């Protein structure tokens, strides 16, 4: 804990579509950051989705509006990436957030 969710509020963005064994964990996380940043991420390849999460709720809610209307491809395969309505948030209970400072991205202003 003590990490991620800069803003209190949060947002998870569900990704689809992700071939197996093709999709790596930088992929999904970076198809993300360019509109939000992403903090966490949860990976359920056994119901082949994906999860990430926003340091900011506008990061997760601009990014979404784009890869609504212009989704993001990985080898020909078109991610729908959009609001996941089942979490607000990805808990993590991993040891996570460390050294990788992922503040290399806009709206963070000096990392922390």
């Amino acid at each position: 804990g003590a990490m991620a969710q800069r803003k209190g509020a949060g947002r998870v963005v569900h990704i689809c579509n992700l071939p197996e064994g093709s999709c790596t964990e930088n992929d999904v996380i970076n198809l993300g950051l360019p509109f939000g940043k992403v903090t966490n991420y949860i990976l359920m390849k056994s119901t082949n989705q994906a999860f990430l999460e926003m340091a900011y709720t506008e990061a997760a809610q601009a990014m979404v509006q784009y890869y609504q209307e212009k989704p993001a491809i990985i080898n020909g395969e078109k991610l729908l990436i959009r609001m996941s309505t089942r979490y607000k948030e990805l808990q993590l209970k991993k040891p996570g957030k460390n050294v990788a400072a992922i503040i290399q991205d806009i709206h963070s202003q000096r990392e922390r």
